[PDB]
């Protein structure tokens, strides 16, 4: 019984991290697939796919969750979206449901016959506080916080905007 | 302490298995990136990514090696050789030595100043026995050889042939 | 006497129709590419390529308009619109005029020394009308509007909004 | 009942034509896809897209077959074979039953759940005939000669070897 | 002692030129590279790269400075902007500075260890004065305004909007 | 009065050296392209396009050819030939006669209309010696020589092989 789970995680946040420990209760491994591998130092997606697999690891691993639960895999974006299941079947182990609370991403899912599951703290809210000083630390894990200070994420996020 | 080790995996066979425990002694985690992670259903590569990433996981996993110990991250192929080591770094965790056998993976790396150190039984015999119905079973760990019989891929191999 | 005429048919309206049946008046056979033949599942391009053939396919048959006089050819766009036309001529039969209303589409081919004729019920107002459940159907030909309800193109549409 | 045949077409042979009508026999319609659309001016694909679609356009009125009964649909070659047959998908009508003797398009459309029907005169000889100066024209319909003759076809290929 | 300057030059201004003649006071070379080289015929982007080409020529040799002391070379843009840095390495001689105001620029080949200076009339105002029938002559070497009179860029950026 | 000539430069030759400077004879300046700008590090083509840039540099200035005279321009290869040319031009000031040897490059500049002459020591060769410990050096300019060894080219291309 094994699930797939799909986002950007630009940065990997606290309400993420909370569904993905709701979703191993359902399913005895997940697949993680870090979206739009591809894309990095932009205002919307200012990590690097390996600055990401980093954060999900250091925060998975300190709150307790044994990593043979789940599977990090970077998936780079397609120009058609037609094809993107597919995609994502070929770089991934077999998956029983989908959850997702991506239009698109569950409409396409669903099209190809698959179960899709909408999920019971936003990217976007996060990198907004980071430009503005605001408080994005309370919004993430700790770990993923360190390695946001190791990587110098904000000062690379301010100097891009 | 990170290393980084990069193949195609096709089929993950013995020597790559003891070549893995052998790095994991010096080394406290060890990046195993899946090389040609686009290729799939050829002679020379006739497994997906996903494929691959099982007989990669169960295989470590039946031979004990915690799953802590490693990344396992498909990684496509890029025309520009130039540009492939920052390719890899791009979709990877910061590490430290490279382990490679083949001459270009090693000047790459070389090149861009990483130490890299060439490892202390090969995909073509293994593809070539179960083409040819000789002993390619032998040749891999047994939970490997159960994925290839899951997915039929000697099935596969032999149409395609 | 062979003319060209190029749409992204998202989805193909009555005015193309009309549109397609005075160009037959004045050439012998037309070439109808259906262009962003990559894009699908958007707002702004719904239907897969194959889904636009079905259309275009069924509308004129149930017009009268016979299939030797046509060519319904699926284009991907690419990245460079210096080079747009070039790929235009090298997935088509020969043609002699250009039929467009869209100033890039003009402006390419008339620069490659093609004689350009703008046609004498916009995709955007049918997609606008099946997103707020206005009046869709009668901005179609009846072909399309069944091809549409066969392959859920509604439904498709408003789960993607 | 729509079946699907895919080939590169490099040119139209009469092998080809006659599997075409055995074809139509069984199936109402039949959507020929013309493989390696991108491919051109080189030793094995010698003749663009478009010029195939007009061997084939011609010879199959020359012989006939009414243009309902078919569609013409050039596709481009994708790196991933993984993904091929959703892009065939993607870019034609739906089909029942697909038809080939090549071996990779069996079995990826076999693994994707299609019957395949491998068919009951090689481009190999005919450009191997038309460098050598051998007999070409008889391997080939008269109106796909014709279309040879029109293009330079014999001309180019020699000049490129 | 050689500098690296990169720029879209849509079109070259005469701020532009004045940047270049400050830096060659510094560095001995100067590599020129001509951003979006794939991008032409649209509103951001009006003129191909050997437009470009042309106009950056005509002027440099036009307002005294010895071809010997710069290289201009077009770079067409990648998805990844982890590996862009790479990409005009690959494509350009070696370089000791990097002159750019562009803050992604900055920030990429300041991750990347390289000394960015900020430079110490924009391409925007020009395309709207030659949009709105405003002054856009005066922004621009008469070299660089013979070279769009030569190729109907006016007439071209008109149609396009 | 410009001429276009088209090469890998793998590497740069004394007999291309010698082409180039009878082409100058005729025409008032040479569009040089690097052809396959995207290739590197393997036994076919070795070097960058940014290090071949330099060996054509340091030769044509060390041989007294005035700088004035030629534009050196990258050009990546695209996988459809029939865009190729196109490909070029957008790339490249404009030019009036086409200058190789190359059949494929002389078919498709032939079909596009232009005038093309073949030229009046080869890559292979070269690499060849470098490989076999054979004699190289004296198949190259001097200058030549020296970037090659800047570059550490031999220490490249034998580890490769
Ligand atoms: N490449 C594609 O065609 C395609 C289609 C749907 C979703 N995706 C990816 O799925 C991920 C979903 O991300 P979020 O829901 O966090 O935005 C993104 O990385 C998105 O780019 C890719
Ligand atoms: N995409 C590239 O330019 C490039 C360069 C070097 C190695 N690789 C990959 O490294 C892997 C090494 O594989 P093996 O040593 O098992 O053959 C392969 O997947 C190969 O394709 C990729
Ligand atoms: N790929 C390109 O560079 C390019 C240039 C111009 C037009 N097109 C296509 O032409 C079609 C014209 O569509 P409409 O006029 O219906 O919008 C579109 O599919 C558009 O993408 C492609
Ligand atoms: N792009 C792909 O991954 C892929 C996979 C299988 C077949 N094909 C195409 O199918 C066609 C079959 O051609 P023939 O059997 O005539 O050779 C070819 O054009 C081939 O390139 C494409
Ligand atoms: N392809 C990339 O990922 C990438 C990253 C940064 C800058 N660039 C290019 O650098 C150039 C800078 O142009 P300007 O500062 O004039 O806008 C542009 O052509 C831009 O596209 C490319
Ligand atoms: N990308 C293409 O389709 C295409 C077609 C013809 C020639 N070329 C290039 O022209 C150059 C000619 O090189 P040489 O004659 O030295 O081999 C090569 O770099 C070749 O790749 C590119």
């Amino acid at each position: 019984m094994r699930g797939l789970l799909v986002g950007r995680m630009q940065p990997f946040h606290r309400g993420a991290l909370q569904v993905i420990k709701s979703i191993l209760e359902e399913v005895d491994e997940l697949i993680i697939c870090i979206g739009s591998a591809q894309l990095s130092h932009s205002i919307r997606d200012p990590f690097t796919a390996g600055e990401r697999v980093m954060m999900l690891t250091k925060a998975l691993s300190e709150n307790g969750i044994p990593a043979s639960r789940y599977y990090i895999i970077p998936v780079q974006d397609i120009e058609c979206n037609a094809l993107w299941v597919g995609h994502i079947k070929m770089l991934t182990p077999p998956f029983d449901r989908v959850y997702s609370g991506n239009p698109l991403v569950q409409r396409l899912f669903s099209e190809d016959g698959y179960e899709v599951t909408a999920p019971p703290y936003s990217g976007t809210e996060v990198r907004r506080r980071m430009l503005d000083d605001g408080d994005w630390r309370s919004l993430l894990p700790e770990s993923v916080v360190e390695v946001i200070d190791e990587i110098n994420g904000v000062e690379r996020i301010k100097h891009l905007a």
